[PDB]
């Protein structure tokens, strides 16, 4: 249905690893967008294409306010677009670049609406095995916007990933864990200098908290970063947290 002549092309958003995402704007309606632009090269040899066919059908289909939104797609002989959802306020990564970390506040209410998001997913029997600073955007309003669901650094991912065993929507439970510790410190509780040093530290659940680490979001994150994804709570008991209902907005 769409194609390049019917957008005009503004700056480049950021590249990515299969390809830039620029700034765009169909011309008919006006309309302001993200334009993911992949090469077929890239993608296709490196056996990816069939999570970018999973990300359209997945992306197009999902529906709520704290989930990037996908319009289409197309492909042309070189590249391969993805039309979606443009972040005003840019990805949650280079903003924890610029602050640092964030403060118990802006932590909960991503948390929230990232479990809010997450808890919509894992309806249709969506788990995202993905989540990450760089795939986490912000709205007009400063609010959390999840993108690529197609789906390395091992920083995110639970034990049963890394280690080739079961893995069930427990597995987004635990990124969230890493990724609230991550907020909060400004490093994510697994880093290391090398995959090998990360995949010990993951697998024996080696973390520590600084000294100005609240009780309750210590509470929380250990609760979350559990090697048996039965011990991790649920998204319902994560929105319901002491540390989360008094921080949140
Ligand atoms: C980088 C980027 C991506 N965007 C997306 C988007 C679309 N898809 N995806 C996932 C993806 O591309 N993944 C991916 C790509 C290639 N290969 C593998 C992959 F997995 C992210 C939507 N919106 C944005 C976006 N908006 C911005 C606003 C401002 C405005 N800014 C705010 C802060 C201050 C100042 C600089 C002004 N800057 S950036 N930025």
């Amino acid at each position: 249905q769409w194609a390049l002549e019917d957008f005009e092309i503004g700056r480049p958003l950021g590249k990515g690893k299969f390809g830039n995402v620029y700034l765009a704007r169909e011309k008919q309606s006006k309309f302001i967008l993200a334009l993911k632009v992949l090469f077929k090269a890239q993608l296709e040899k490196a056996g990816v294409e069939h999570q970018l066919r999973r990300e359209v059908e997945i992306q197009s289909h999902l529906r709520h306010p704290n989930i990037l939104r996908l319009y289409g797609y197309f492909h042309d002989a070189t590249r391969v677009y993805l039309i979606l959802e443009y972040a005003p306020l840019g990805t949650v990564y280079r903003e924890l670049q610029k602050l640092s970390k964030f403060d118990e506040q802006r932590t909960a209410t991503y948390i929230t609406e990232l479990a809010n998001a997450l808890s919509y997913c894992h309806s249709k029997r969506v788990i995202h095995r993905d989540i990450k600073p760089e795939n986490l955007l912000l709205g007009s309003a400063g609010e959390l916007k999840i993108a690529d669901f197609g789906w390395g650094t091992l920083d995110y991912l639970p034990p049963e990933m890394i280690e080739g065993r079961m893995h069930d929507e427990k597995v987004d439970l635990w990124s969230l864990g890493v990724l609230c510790y991550e907020f909060l410190v400004g490093k994510p509780p697994f880093e290391a200098n090398t995959y090998q040093e990360t995949y010990k530290r993951i697998s024996r659940v080696e973390f520590t908290f600084p000294d100005f680490v609240t009780e309750g979001a210590r509470d929380l994150i250990s609760r979350l970063l559990k090697h048996n994804p039965s011990q991790r709570p649920m998204l319902r008991e994560v929105l319901e947290h002491p540390w989360i209902t008094a921080n949140s907005s």
